[PDB]
């Protein structure tokens, strides 16, 4: 870690915080953006050689949520970063002051709406998270791990895991208790809607699915067992004539969000 980019993303997180806690929510654009910039890249390059796209054929982003680990997941089968890139990257916004420009931009009065073109919109994470950690994996290198902390404190390293990415880059966010709401179906869904007006490239979004029916008692308690659900909700009663009981099967599936 270096000491120009403590005290320069402290700022840009001070300042993006400052201005946009009434709109947290705007951090969701900024990495469908980043995410949808990151498939172009590797999109373009297909058309001149359709082997950069490998054994990962998908063309994507992909919205899911851990509601138990207070995790929110943003999933991209993009170009991905080597560590040259990403060491060299973190390095120009170091140097660069942009902080300077918002920190004006917010005494002026002026909204964050050039976050994204001066390349900055990732800190807008910091609205919603405490620490995030991205994972990364580019043709050109092995599969690494940024994890990102609220204190401008960061870290860069190899995945002990290997390349389980294939291609791209996954950026899960530790939500604060502040804004847990993050984790929940309808907000996710009202906010994927709104903020893939320009996107060219498919979203997908993991949400619950319920299927319910009647089961015969002695049936309903194999049924707990079924491991291709999540859960499996079976109905309590204290009547024993009751032969039946109304089971609810519950598993997380992708929708296409555009
Ligand atoms: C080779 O391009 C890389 C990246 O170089 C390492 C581009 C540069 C950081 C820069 O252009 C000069 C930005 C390109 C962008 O598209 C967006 C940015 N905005 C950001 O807030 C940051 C810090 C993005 C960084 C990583 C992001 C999580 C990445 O997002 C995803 N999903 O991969 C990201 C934008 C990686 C891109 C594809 C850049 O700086």
């Amino acid at each position: 870690e270096s000491h120009q980019y403590q005290t320069e993303v402290t700022r840009l997180m001070d300042i993006i915080v400052n201005s946009l806690y009434t709109q947290k929510e705007v951090f969701l654009r900024e990495l469908i953006s980043n995410a949808a910039d990151a498939l172009e890249k590797i999109r373009f390059l297909s058309l001149s050689d359709e082997s950069v796209l490998g054994e990962e054929k998908k063309l994507e982003i992909r919205i899911s949520a851990n509601k138990e680990k207070n995790i929110l997941s943003i999933t991209d089968t993009g170009i991905g970063m080597t560590k040259v890139d990403l060491i060299n990257n973190l390095g120009t916004i170091a140097k660069s002051g942009t902080s300077n420009f918002l920190e004006a931009i917010s005494k002026s009065g002026g909204d964050m709406s050039l976050i994204g073109q001066f390349g900055v919109g990732f800190y807008s994470a910091f609205l919603v998270a405490d620490k995030v950690i991205v994972y990364t994996k580019n043709n050109d290198d092995e599969q690494y791990i940024w994890e990102s902390t609220a204190d401008a404190k960061f870290t860069i390293y190899k995945d002990p895991r290997g390349a389980t990415l294939k291609r791209g880059t996954r950026i899960s966010l530790h939500l604060k208790e502040d804004a847990t709401n993050l984790l929940n179906d309808k907000k996710l869904m009202d906010l994927i809607s709104k903020y893939s007006q320009f996107i060219q490239f498919p979203i997908y979004l993991l949400h619950e699915n319920v299927y319910t029916e009647e089961v015969l008692a002695d049936i309903a308690k194999d049924m707990v067992n079924d491991p291709n659900y999540d859960s499996v909700k079976v109905e309590e009663t204290d009547d024993p004539n009751k032969k039946t009981r109304t089971v609810e099967k519950k598993v997380k599936k992708w929708t296409l969000m555009n």
